[PDB]
């Protein structure tokens, strides 16, 4: 499934379900910029979770950064890269559901998507 906003398209948003016992998830996606000028994501909101906080910068995972989208190009963020970490989960989540999340890009604005929650 993919989700359209602007010139982007958000292709598989999906997550791994927090092991039993943590309360922290780590949220995926395959991002086009399909546009001629840049944009970024700057920020996600997700009604269960305490706070979501973007590590865009494949260099160095530990910093909180927006993710860059030059012009034309796909950004990747998967296991090991680029991720959003979801922080605090209010409730478990269930495998096969989707979570309900906004993502908010600093030029084409916000996008409500639905993140396929795989099993941990
Ligand atoms: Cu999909």
């Amino acid at each position: 499934h993919e989700y359209d906003v602007g010139k982007l398209k958000v292709e598989h948003p999906w997550l791994r379900a927090p092991a039993d016992g943590e309360k922290n998830a780590s949220f995926y996606a395959f991002i086009h910029n399909n546009g001629d000028t840049p944009d970024k994501l700057v920020a996600v909101k997700v009604e269960k979770f305490g706070s979501a906080v973007i590590h865009g910068d494949a260099k160095n995972l530990a910093l909180e950064a927006p993710v860059l989208l030059p012009p034309k190009q796909k950004i990747t963020l998967a296991p090991g890269g680029a991720y959003v970490a979801l922080l605090d989960a209010k409730k478990h989540l269930e495998v096969g559901w989707g979570l309900e999340m906004t993502l908010v890009f600093e030029k084409a604005g916000e996008v409500v998507i639905d993140a396929a929650i795989d099993a941990p």
